[PDB]
DNA sequence: GACCACGGCGCC
DNA sequence: AAAAGGCGCCGTGGTC
């Protein structure tokens, strides 16, 4: 439709661009175009043409900014219709779906993508006028956050390649030891990686008691929780659990990550997806760096490979009990507020009860266990499941869940309020007004409806915590630039920064204060901060 | 070579 | 597996 005009485009034009592959740090910029005032400008040479733009405005603006940054160009992202659509409805996660929904078609041609970006932005902006709170989130959080994320993606993180390659060789030998024992115990070999073949071995051949079924196909489950119940019915069970631990870590981290070092940066680059979750959280992919191991000894060894540039240090900051503090604010429970105004720690107190140990002797691994419990219970875990994990009678898990909510009355009151509100309006919302539509609150199948309810009332809590962290990132990023430091990773309620050694301590204190005072609530926000040469050492 | 569905599991 | 929620990636099985 647009009249074809010559490159370059006027100021403020919307851009379209086509990449050889989805990851901006690895992509070849195949084509570039821009659209404005009923015209389309198609770049004759896309790389040269990047220099003429002052701002990336259009669909997937951040990705093109990351590519520009990779090429030494400071091209910040600006308006992006995906961010408008994601705020209207977080099920809007792909350019495919957004275009089809708001007036166009995501093609594989840059000129058409540019014209699409223009008309989608006009329509979606029209949808938001009136929606003042979503507008506030777009202007003060999401749009400036996209610029922050582009810098994080282009910066990357340093990885100790030789260390991981050495680790691979050791873990391989240990894996072979375990699988050979498994085959001996089974009486023959098979593909231990195939849960279907393992199902037959355990349940048909060895005649072990089947405990659970899989969700979609109703096969007898071999999940870790099921194997946990059988750890004593037969020795092969334990060997399998250790086998899965090692092969999971080897196949997902040890072996893949070394091959992803970028040739020009010498670092590892993730993508921080900004329109990917139903609650407002970010995600991470290609590779995912929000699920790097930390729990087990081997996992810790892997986390140590994430290191600071020489002359620099990592600074890791992690909000304390974040979603519990958010819950205190959203619900207004007087007793839970006092917990945090008194400085108490629920994860430690639960850990104390769980293991029958005073608070002082609760180790870090014990506190991690208590977090699964505390958040399992809060978001609707059953006594059956809780009794099964804690290895205690059903009646004990029954009671724990009982005491839990009795201690904090207004929580269930807030849950029921949120649900009724969601049933009527069709969506639930965070503190800042980020919405999630949950129509299955009115499903007539009980299991479906109650799952919807657990989704529904989780989202204001998880989501508010996400809004806080996003806002803190937007406030902190310019302060770090000032001190010559870098923002590297976000892990939902944690930030990993890189700072020159001489300024690492000043960076830690500043980032701590920015995170704690981002947006005061009815309770204090506390942040744990550590500094070290590797990701593991940088957490306390 | 690539798609999906699935089970499974790493992290928050 | 289970009346916890939210992600992305692995190998398998089965295609295409
Ligand atoms: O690693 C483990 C298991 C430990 C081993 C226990 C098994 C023993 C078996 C018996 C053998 O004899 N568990 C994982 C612990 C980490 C889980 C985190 C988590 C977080 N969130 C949400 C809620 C939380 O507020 C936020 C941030 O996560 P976080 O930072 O880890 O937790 P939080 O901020 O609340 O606590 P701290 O930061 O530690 O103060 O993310 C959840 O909704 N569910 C979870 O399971
Ligand atoms: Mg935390
Ligand atoms: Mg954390």
């Amino acid at each position: 439709a647009l009249e074809e005009a010559p490159w370059p485009p006027p100021e403020g034009a919307f851009v379209g661009f086509v990449l050889s592959r989805k990851e901006p740090m690895w992509a070849d910029l195949l084509a570039l175009a821009a659209a404005r005032g009923g015209r389309v400008h198609r770049a004759p040479e896309p790389y040269k043409a990047l220099r003429d733009l002052k701002e990336a405005r259009g669909l997937l603006a951040k990705d093109l900014s990351v590519l520009a940054l990779r090429e030494g160009l400071g091209l910040p992202p600006g308006d992006d219709p995906m961010l408008l659509a994601y705020l209207l409805d977080p099920s809007n996660t792909t350019p495919e779906g957004v275009a089809r929904r708001y007036g166009g078609e995501w093609t594989e041609e840059a000129g058409e993508r540019a014209a699409l970006s223009e008309r989608l932005f006009a329509n979606l902006w029209g949808r938001l006028e009136g929606e003042e709170r979503l507008l506030w989130l777009y202007r003060e959080v999401e749009r400036p956050l996209s610029a922050v994320l582009a810098h994080m993606e282009a910066t990357g993180v340093r990885l100790d390649v030789a260390y991981l390659r050495a680790l691979s060789l050791e873990v391989a030998e240990e894996i072979a030891r375990l699988e050979a024992e498994v085959f001996r115990l089974a009486g023959h070999p098979f593909n231990l990686n195939s849960r279907d073949q393992l199902e037959r071995v355990l349940f048909d051949e060895l005649g072990l008691p089947a405990i659970g079924k899989t969700e979609k196909t109703g096969k007898r489950s071999t999940s870790a929780a099921v194997l946990e119940a059988l750890r004593e019915a037969h020795p092969i069970v334990e060997k399998i659990l250790q086998y899965r631990e090692l092969t999971k870590l080897k196949s997902t981290y040890i072996d893949p990550l070394p091959d992803l070092i970028h040739p020009r940066t010498g670092r590892l680059h993730t993508r921080f997806n900004q329109t990917a979750t139903a609650t407002g959280r970010l995600s991470s992919s290609d590779p995912n760096l929000q699920n790097i191991p930390v729990r087990t000894p081997l996992g810790q060894r892997i986390r140590r490979a994430f290191i600071a540039e020489e002359g620099w240090l990592l600074v890791a900051l992690d909000y304390s009990q974040i979603e519990l503090r958010v819950l205190a604010h959203l619900s207004g429970d007087e007793n839970l507020i006092r917990v945090f105004q008194e400085g108490r720690d629920i994860h430690t107190e639960t850990a104390s009860w769980m293991f029958g140990v005073p608070r002082e002797a609760v180790d870090p691994l014990m506190r991690r266990a208590a977090k699964t419990i505390n958040f399992g219970v809060l978001y609707g875990m059953s006594a059956h499941r809780l009794s099964q994990e804690l290895a205690i009678p059903y009646e004990e898990a029954q009671a724990f869940i009982e005491r839990y909510f009795q201690s904090f009355p207004k929580v269930r009151a807030w849950i029921e309020k949120t649900l009724e509100e969601g049933r009527r309006r069709g969506y639930v919302e965070t503190l800042f007004g980020r919405r999630r539509y949950v129509p299955d609150l009115e499903a007539r199948v009980k299991s479906v409806r109650e799952a919807a309810e657990r989704m529904a009332f989780n989202m204001p809590v998880q989501g508010t915590a996400a809004d806080l962290m996003k806002l803190a990132m937007v406030k902190l990023f310019p302060r770090l630039e000032e001190m010559g430091a870098r923002m590297l990773l976000q892990v939902h309620d944690e930030l990993v920064l890189e700072a020159p050694k001489e300024r690492a301590e000043a960076v830690a204190r500043l980032a701590k204060e920015v995170m704690e005072g981002v947006y005061p609530l009815a309770v204090p926000l506390e942040v744990e901060v550590g500094i070290g040469e590797d990701w593991l050492s940088a957490k306390e």
